[PDB]
């Protein structure tokens, strides 16, 4: 595949309907070598499940809430990998009380903090604990949201969030663009998820949203993966601190009533 | 002045070249009633002598850093204004060390969690204490940077805090809308402030936007000060959750050469 | 006023309804010096009228369609102000055969031509003519709107005319800065105009973003008057090239549901 | 490859240097079954070479300028490709003069209208003259600059038309989602071409776009033939309506200085 020769670590692997196994699975089928990393004990099982399926032994406990963690995993994956081509971050976390009801209401300075330091910092901390392994022409990929640019109910302060990590790009990308090293991230719309089932009254908001999407119908693990696996491959060699909508084209609409 | 009648609490004068300071002033002249608060013993004396200059004798002290210094304001505040109509946040925070030489080598948690909580966070802090205080047709106001736009070198982590900011801005706008509160943001070109001083080549920064500003000239406290008075008054009773760039038009232009 | 002392020319007056009428309304009382175009003779007495109402008598005929009307207008004018601060831009159309249904199946050749040359090419146009007219700290002025930055139904061709406006205001501010020009625009919500009448659905675009709007309600030509004298005046004498959204921050919101 | 099964048209292709060289290169490696137009005949040869070399026997004069000629041409292709699946347009002209020199002074009722015709309506003209043929999950491409986004000293006229265009793919992306028709336009740096050698001091552009860009390094045709080549596919069947920056990440960078 287009991905051949390309050592890929993925991150936020907790079900079959994480974001993050349609990526995988997209670029195993494409040629990428793969390692995976798993939040706690509570996943090292399934996650492990995933990883012997796609062909991959790498597997990591790791935790962005902790730098340790993040050091450690990296010194494993070290003794297998002294050198890859970048990783995929689909990590971002929330108190529930935060995102449910008015904003103003639920927002917390703790809240706050947890949010973004998960969903946001947590990007640039990997990358800063791994900059001497990557390997020039290698690839950093995150997740983002619509939320991140305009106010929509009940995403809350994941809003803020979404809005620091792809400012985190720019600055990603500037930065260790010298290197050779490309920073994208993709905004995909809703999709079926677990982490879904916790922002309120969700299931209403696919609904309006394939309703009213042009392509009238809400993107795929499949589409999102590919799309990744695009961005992650030499084939995006030109793109970088860029943020492509793969949320078939909802975000350009408008009263489409 | 079309700030008649009107009742602004004002932060962040921190000397005479603070932005604020051009608010206030600018304020002032439209015939609004100024309360000042002022973040530390340092500051008070120098606060308490624009605060005479201005007509005013409000002068409360505010360290957004805590939530118990912002409720003890606000009931200190509502002891003269039991109700006003907005207020103006100019207040903007990162420690030295992450603002010099590569973001992501420069970066850390503490920093990127420091900045992001008295930077960002702290815009809605304040308002989740006021909301009940602040009467219909009120206006919040806050000030950001082209940082939260692009990558600019050695903003780093502030560019991060921005764009959570300007989020902010969105979704406390839409959050307060229906009770009459509108809440915008001043993306204001650079001046040389004592906080700017942190900043590396700044004066340098200054000198670049100047030659390649369409007006030719960056903008003064005093631009910044109309605008801000415009902002928060009821002429611009048809604007909420957004962002004016007050930069004489430095952003829409490309290789001005 | 902050207007007084200036001398604008006011175009786009058709009915006590249209934009330019609480622009013009807005500026008289702001205190400044208007002058009037009217595109016809079917116009000709009402503006006549309404310019009587503002302390003028400066009515001048043009029609942008031609670069002969525009001359002649600016020689008239030069007549009794050989020297003036800048102008507001309010004039927009397209056949009304482009704005019902498939976008792709509604344009043409000629429509798309005359949309962009009406609504687009007109605003430099005007610029071009009385470029050595204008003195420093002169500043010009359009209105947009949101099909400039969304697929919007039934707006179609008027969508692409309004980006390139917007792209015209950019180049425009960019070029006449160094001169001391200024160069704004106002991205209106929609207000039940003359104009708005050939726009299908409109009463229920209307009713669409009043109910999802963060204010809670549309702006009023009033909103968009007070925001068209600030711009228009020494006070945004920091802003160019901007495009000022007065929508009540419809546009910054998602799924309000 | 990745386009295997597809039927592709490419216009545009003029030499070697051409964009559109450079994506047919692309699409052909991967799979693809080619197509191929030319502008006049002082191009038939030349375009027929290549066609051969990327086994391809179908090469059509054809102008867009003129509605038969893109009606003739679709009408011989359709006894070929009764059904395809996309075409890509790299069609984009502005009168010489109007690339040169101060825009408001450069600028012409003429040359605004050549610009936005060929440079922009050509793009839906050709939809709207093939939209019958398209098989569903077809996709649409067109290129844009950042002279869209931002005045760029001598673009000029062509920043407008840019705009256009760039809107154009969000209403068409609307308007023929529901049929299974996605529609994107690719942002790509300067390169290497004839048209180029157009543009007043092409080549210092050039020079401070390679130094001052993330990657360090500009774009070729290859990377934008890449990226093609993927918006193309079934691989982006997420994505419409948008325009993702093909520029090493020029435009989010800000004083790299
Ligand atoms: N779900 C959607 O519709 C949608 C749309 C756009 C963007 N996204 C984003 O895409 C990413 C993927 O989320 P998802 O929808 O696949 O949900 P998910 O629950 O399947 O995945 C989230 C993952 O985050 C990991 N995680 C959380 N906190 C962690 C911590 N402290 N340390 C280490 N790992 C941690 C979990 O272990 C989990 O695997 C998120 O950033 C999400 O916001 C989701
Ligand atoms: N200076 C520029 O060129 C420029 C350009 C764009 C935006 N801005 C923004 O303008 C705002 C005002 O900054 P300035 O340039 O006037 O500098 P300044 O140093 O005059 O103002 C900074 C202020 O922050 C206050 N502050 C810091 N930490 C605090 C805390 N924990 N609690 C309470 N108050 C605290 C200080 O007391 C001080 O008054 C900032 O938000 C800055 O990002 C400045
Ligand atoms: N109405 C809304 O809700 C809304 C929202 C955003 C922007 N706008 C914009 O506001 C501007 C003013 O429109 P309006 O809503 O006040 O409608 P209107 O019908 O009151 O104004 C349209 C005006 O265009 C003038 N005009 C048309 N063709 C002309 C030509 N060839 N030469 C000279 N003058 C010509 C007419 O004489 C008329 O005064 C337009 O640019 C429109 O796009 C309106
Ligand atoms: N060159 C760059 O650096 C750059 C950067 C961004 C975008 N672009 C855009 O990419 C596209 C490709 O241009 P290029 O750089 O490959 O230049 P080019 O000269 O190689 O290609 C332009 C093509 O337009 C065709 N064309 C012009 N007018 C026509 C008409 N009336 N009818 C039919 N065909 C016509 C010509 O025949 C020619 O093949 C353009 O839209 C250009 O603006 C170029
Ligand atoms: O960001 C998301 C956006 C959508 Cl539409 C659906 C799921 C998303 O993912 C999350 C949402 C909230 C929390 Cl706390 C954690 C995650 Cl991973
Ligand atoms: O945001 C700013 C942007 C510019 Cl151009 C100049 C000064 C700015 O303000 C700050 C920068 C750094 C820190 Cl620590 C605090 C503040 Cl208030
Ligand atoms: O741009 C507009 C946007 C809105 Cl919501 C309402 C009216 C508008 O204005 C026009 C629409 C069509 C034509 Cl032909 C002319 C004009 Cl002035
Ligand atoms: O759009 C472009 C942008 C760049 Cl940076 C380089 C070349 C470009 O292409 C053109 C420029 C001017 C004309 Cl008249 C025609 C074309 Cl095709």
């Amino acid at each position: 595949g287009f991905l051949s020769g390309k050592r890929i670590l993925v991150t936020g692997v907790a079900s079959k309907l994480s974001i993050a196994y349609g990526i995988a699975q997209a670029m195993h089928r494409e040629g990428a070598e793969l390692a995976f990393t798993y939040q706690n004990d509570k996943l090292k099982g399934r996650v492990e499940e995933f990883a012997a399926q796609l062909g991959s032994d790498i597997v990591l406990q790791c935790d962005v809430a902790e730098d340790a963690s993040i050091d450690t995993m990296f010194a494993e994956l070290g003794k297998v990998w002294p050198k890859f081509d970048g990783f995929v971050h689909s990590i971002g976390f929330a108190p529930g009380d935060q995102l449910d009801g008015d904003y103003v209401n639920a927002v917390t300075r703790e809240g706050f903090k947890i949010a973004h330091d998960i969903s946001s910092y947590s990007f640039v901390a990997m990358a800063k604990a791994c900059r001497s392994m990557l390997n020039p022409g290698s690839a950093l990929l995150t997740l983002s949201y619509l939320g991140a640019e305009r106010a929509i109910p009940n995403y809350n302060v994941m809003g803020l969030a979404k809005a620091s990590l792809e400012a985190n790009v720019r600055y990603m990308a500037n930065a260790m663009g010298p290197e050779g090293v490309r920073v994208n991230a993709i905004s995909a719309g809703p999709i079926r998820t677990l982490a879904a089932s916790g922002i309120k009254d969700f299931r209403k908001m696919l609904a309006h949203c394939e309703a009213v999407t042009p392509i009238r119908r809400t993107v795929t693990i499949e589409d999102v993966g590919n799309s990744a696996a695009f961005l992650c491959s030499d084939l995006s060699a030109g793109i970088s601190g860029e943020v492509v909508h793969v949320d078939g084209g909802f975000s350009i609409a408008a009263m489409n009533e």
